[PDB]
């Protein structure tokens, strides 16, 4: 599927961006990711 | 944007909550986050 | 709620799948998860 391939390219681009980040920057990013997913899980746990 | 600032406040609140969790609780939370994102990625990989 | 219980079962199934993965496979999966969430955060940071 087209959209599937586009998503993989978006993911690979983000991985290349992440590769340039320092160890501490990566930890800050991972923390942000965890917090965002948890906010998403809560707001979803409300309507679903 | 308003919604953007609101999201950052939601993320900061979640970060403050995470900061109070023990190391083992944090590992349990990260595991849950990983599993949830993968479920989301699959269900999305179906409609998209 | 029904959908809530279904989500927990989906998450537990994914956790069981993750448990079978090697340490290196788990790192690859976590990297993919981080990149996907960041793509999601960007595309959301555009419409919201
Ligand atoms: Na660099
Ligand atoms: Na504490
Ligand atoms: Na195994």
């Amino acid at each position: 599927d087209e959209q599937r391939r586009e998503l993989e390219e978006k993911i690979k681009w983000k991985l290349a961006e992440l590769a340039s980040k320092s160890e501490e920057e990566r930890k800050e990013i991972k923390l942000r990711v965890i917090a965002y997913v948890l906010v998403q899980l809560e707001d979803l746990q409300k309507n679903l």
